[PDB]
DNA sequence: ATGATGACGCT
DNA sequence: AGCGTCAT
């Protein structure tokens, strides 16, 4: 009735840097620019491992995770850009850093969560409102979405990309209510008025290019960031849900994409996340639990009620290595020197964070991995954080792990350690 | 033999 | 506290 709650009580968005690390090597290296390249770390093993892929690049078929060897056999013209190291390993200091570009510019507009290296939410529903204040009544033009897709439009009775984008914009211009300030397809539309402008600050202020999306909340803004990379927005209204979800795999869905989404698809026979609106709540909380069977009966609507968190810093800090198979590290010496060699990189970056941003860890946590365990991390372990000392840190880590040592001989170190992390959390302001 | 990270749920 | 999942 008047009481069916349709989850567009809030205007959300998404907003992603197209192959951030490549454009961040690209704006550096002007010779890389329009050019299938890819970043990549450690150049020894095979070329080195690909982390990020321009889209000229993608065209050919390069991903991520590809040794940089095995990509030039897609692509033999690929350029490479390769990370810093410092302190026997790669070293993202330049990409936390344009990073910080980009956060700080799209933090004038509205407040935002940092998702990732290179994205962040925004909720821009109270920007919204100020916005259509002070839009008397004036028609929302074509001109002001010069970058903007209307999910599902255009529809009923041109064969190139940027002809269809302006037909199903005109469409949903054409239609839209433009002197009914409640309406939520007008709240988007105005939405995806501010993040052309907020795309349109990150280029002229930074030269990266960025994709968004526009929709009620986090999930649908960030399903709909991706449909039309890059260098494109995309607004997900609530009525273009059921026929987007009709063909959309379960596993697209943001947090679906592991064993949680597996189970979905085969305990319940499906394939498509609308298909989930067959079953009761009740049923989806027998079968995945009580907050994932809430979470997915509205999720299949197109309702979610995840806020858009006021954080733009991490957490957490860390710093980790690995040392696969004919590496691992094997003797005693070996560990102490690595984690004096990851303690001295995170004490850096702690006293820069220290510095800007008023605050001060005060726990650490040693995290490993030996060989043959199948898991991320083995085996983790906390200690107080009292003095932004890479030796007493090392120290520190080497006491809380020293008795992981199975090792029979005294300088030995068995089972033998693939993979070490220092965490530095449990932030106080200061 | 991608790796280097970061957020958060569960018990 | 320590472990597990999901993510870029
Ligand atoms: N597994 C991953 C995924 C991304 N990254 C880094 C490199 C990416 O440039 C950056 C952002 O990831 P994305 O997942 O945002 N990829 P980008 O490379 O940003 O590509 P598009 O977002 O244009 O597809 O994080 C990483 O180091 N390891
Ligand atoms: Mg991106
Ligand atoms: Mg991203």
């Amino acid at each position: 009735g008047p009481h069916m709650a349709t989850g567009q009580d809030r205007v959300v968005a998404l907003v992603d840097m197209d192959c951030f690390f490549v454009q961040v090597e690209q704006r550096q290296n002007p010779h890389l620019r329009n050019k299938p390249c890819a970043v990549v770390q450690y150049k020894s093993w095979k070329g080195g491992g690909i982390i990020a892929v321009s889209y000229e690049a993608r065209a050919f078929g390069v991903t991520r995770s590809m040794w940089a060897d095995d990509a030039k056999k897609l692509c033999p013209d690929l350029l490479l850009a390769q990370v810093r190291e410092s302190r026997g390993k790669a070293n993202l200091t330049k990409y936390r850093e344009a990073s910080v570009e980009v956060m700080e510019i799209m933090s004038r507009f509205a407040v935002i969560e940092r998702a990732s290296i290179d994205e962040a939410y925004v909720d821009l529903t109270s920007a919204v409102q100020e916005r259509l204040q002070k839009l008397q009544g004036q028609p929302i033009s074509a001109d002001l979405l010069p970058s903007t897709y209307i999910e599902g439009l255009p529809q009923g009775p041109t064969v190139q990309k940027e002809g269809m984008r302006k037909q199903g914009l005109f469409q949903w211009l054409d239609s839209l209510q433009i002197d009914n300030l409640t309406s939520p397809d007008l709240q988007l539309t105005v939405g995806a008025v501010i993040v052309e402008e907020m795309r349109a600050a990150i280029e002229r202020e930074t030269g990266f290019q960025c994709s968004a999306g526009i929709s009620h909340n986090k999930v649908l803004a960030k399903l709909a960031c991706g449909l039309n990379k890059p260098n494109r927005q995309t607004l997900v209204s609530h009525g273009s849900v059921p026929q987007l979800f009709s063909q959309m795999p379960i596993r697209k869905i943001r947090s679906l994409g592991g064993k949680l989404g597996a189970s979905v698809i085969e305990i319940l026979g499906i394939e498509y996340m609308g298909e989930l609106t067959q079953f009761t709540e009740s049923q989806l909380q027998s079968h995945f639990g009580e907050k994932n069977g809430s979470w997915l009966y509205a999720m299949c609507r197109g309702i979610e009620h995840d806020p858009v968190k006021p954080r733009q810093l991490p957490k957490t800090i860390g710093c980790s290595k690995n040392f696969p198979g004919k590496t691992a590290l094997a003797t005693r010496e070996q560990v102490q020197w690595w984690l004096l060699q990851l303690a001295q990189e995170l004490e850096e970056r702690l006293t820069k964070d220290r510095n800007d941003n008023d605050r001060v860890a005060t726990q650490l946590v040693v995290s490993i991995r030996v060989q043959g365990d199948k898991r991320l991390s083995s085996l983790r372990r906390c200690c107080a954080l009292t003095r932004y000392d890479a030796h007493k840190m090392s120290h520190d880590a080497f006491t809380v792990i020293k008795n992981c040592n199975t090792s029979g001989i005294q300088t030995e170190w068995s089972p033998p350690l693939t993979m070490l992390f220092l965490c530095a959390t449990k932030f106080s302001a200061s």
